[PDB]
């Protein structure tokens, strides 16, 4: 599919921060909410997202948590607000890297707080706790080991780790759970793989290469249906401004987003992709 002549084309993944403000709430979050009361808004839900994974950790004064994969900063702000802890966050986005560290610049704290471009596999200091949202999906699997073994290793004897990431069922799941995958399904697999590489875990891969790095998975709980409510929001909110999408991109760039968006709220509602918080212990 290589072409000879190189040719500078326009990527979805070039599109600026302003572009992503047309369309997630306030707090930049791009990844599932949780509509812990069904009359929340997107930004509470996201809130309550982080606090639901924050909680999780046991976090004490003074302890440092690290954030795997800390997308444009809303989960290390409600960190850095709600307890009294050091904070480490690290991304290979340098808008993201330049977004976050601005944004955390801004809030009083008596701890320390650092935001890093860099790699899980780059990063060897030693944190009490882990939280991880939305990362995990663009690990390639053949790394799947070193991440658990990366991220056991830094944490101590009560370490604790929460892991957000999506996840998709075998096709025997699909068959008993009454779920018929169509061609239109089928394709927009394949505009997944032309635009987004590599296949989703399932639920029991993560449960087997947690316990293979030697933590025990104490719980997992799964949003599907909150993403599909998140994503439906985030349509709806592309789609209201779509003239300033088109004037600040193109057209084409609008409807590869709009695509992508009711493509994932499609597999979500229809029960083909879920989405989990795992609870991993040290
Ligand atoms: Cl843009």
């Amino acid at each position: 599919e290589l072409r000879p002549f190189y040719e500078e084309s326009q990527s979805i993944y070039d599109v600026s921060d302003e572009f992503f403000s047309l369309f997630l709430d306030p707090t930049m979050a791009y990844t599932c909410a949780y509509f812990e009361r069904e009359d929340m808004t997107l930004e509470e839900a996201q809130n309550a997202k982080f606090d639901l994974a924050l909680d999780k950790l046991h976090l004490e004064p003074g302890m440092t948590l690290l954030d795997i994969g800390c997308g444009w900063g809303g989960g290390l702000q409600r960190a850095i607000e709600n307890y009294d802890v050091n904070v480490i966050g690290i991304t290979l986005s340098r808008n993201q890297f330049e977004y976050s560290k601005a944004k955390l610049a801004k809030i009083p704290t008596e701890r320390s707080v650092q935001v890093r471009l860099q790699g899980w596999d780059e990063f060897t200091d030693k944190v009490d706790r882990i939280v991880s949202i939305g990362a995990f999906e663009a690990f390639k699997m053949e790394r799947y080991a070193a991440f658990f073994e990366r991220s056991y290793d830094i944490l101590p004897d009560d370490g604790r780790m929460l892991l957000h990431t999506i996840l998709t069922y075998t096709q025997k799941q699909m068959h008993e759970m009454g779920v018929k995958v169509t061609m239109s399904d089928v394709r927009f697999m394949k505009f997944i793989g032309e635009e987004i590489g590599g296949q989703l875990p399932a639920q029991e891969d993560i449960f087997k290469f947690a316990q293979a790095a030697d933590f025990s998975v104490e719980k997992v709980q799964l949003l599907q249906q909150h993403y599909a409510r998140t994503l439906n929001i985030w349509a709806a909110n592309l789609e209201a401004n779509k003239d300033r999408a088109i004037a600040l991109q193109s057209e084409e760039i609008y409807n590869k987003y709009m695509h992508y968006l009711t493509g994932c709220e499609h597999f979500f509602r229809k029960g083909i992709s879920n989405v989990g918080q795992f609870t991993l212990t040290k």
